[PDB]
């Protein structure tokens, strides 16, 4: 060995870390066609 | 001969010299539709 | 070869060029100590 190895090198650095993938997610296009009416108290 | 030849009268211009071509360069396209995301220590 | 040529690499130099040299020039002492009148109509 010439000089210090990535794995040992890496001890001391910090990682990029990604909030968590969710696969399930899709666009959902109806909720964002559709027109959205507030009700009072819950009946139409 | 009636008058100086165009071999002989270039001694003296200077030419237009273009840099060097380089036939493999291609437009790339890929890296320029990715995204990029910059690491802070090379982990991901 | 190590590296780019001397020969390759001028391609891309633009030479000095001289103005052509007269090998009969010669400085011409006496039209320069003879003094010089001026004729009105060319008959002296």
């Amino acid at each position: 060995q010439l000089a210090l190895g990535d794995h040992a090198a890496r001890q001391l650095a910090n990682a990029t870390k990604t909030a968590p993938q969710l696969s399930t997610i899709t666009p959902r296009w109806l909720t964002h066609l559709l027109q959205w009416i507030p009700v009072e108290a819950g009946i139409y």
